[PDB]
């Protein structure tokens, strides 16, 4: 059965306007800007933006790949694909 959503979880994150997009829920660092309450900072792939997002907008990867983990137009997205397949928890600072 499902648990909450944790740092270091992998997903499809969807913000308005984009497509499905391949992320993973961040740490905050000690001394980091927090998020909103009932909102988890979400960095996306490819991209190597921040956003926070609640968990009506957050599909877990494993479950959802098969529809939204493919080639898309969109700066970084393919870029994103890579990394969330390959080196998800690597640093990209």
């Amino acid at each position: 059965m499902p648990h909450a959503f944790k740092p270091g979880d992998l997903v499809f994150a969807k913000m308005k306007g984009y497509p499905h997009w391949p992320a993973r829920i961040d740490d905050i660092a000690d001394g980091a800007v927090k998020p909103p309450p009932n909102k988890y900072p979400i960095f996306f792939f490819g991209t190597h933006e921040t956003a926070f997002l609640g968990p009506k907008d957050l599909f877990p990867y494993d479950k959802s790949k098969d529809k939204y983990g493919k080639p898309n137009k969109r700066k970084g997205f393919n870029e994103g694909l890579w990394e969330i397949q390959n080196n998800p928890h690597a640093s990209y600072s």
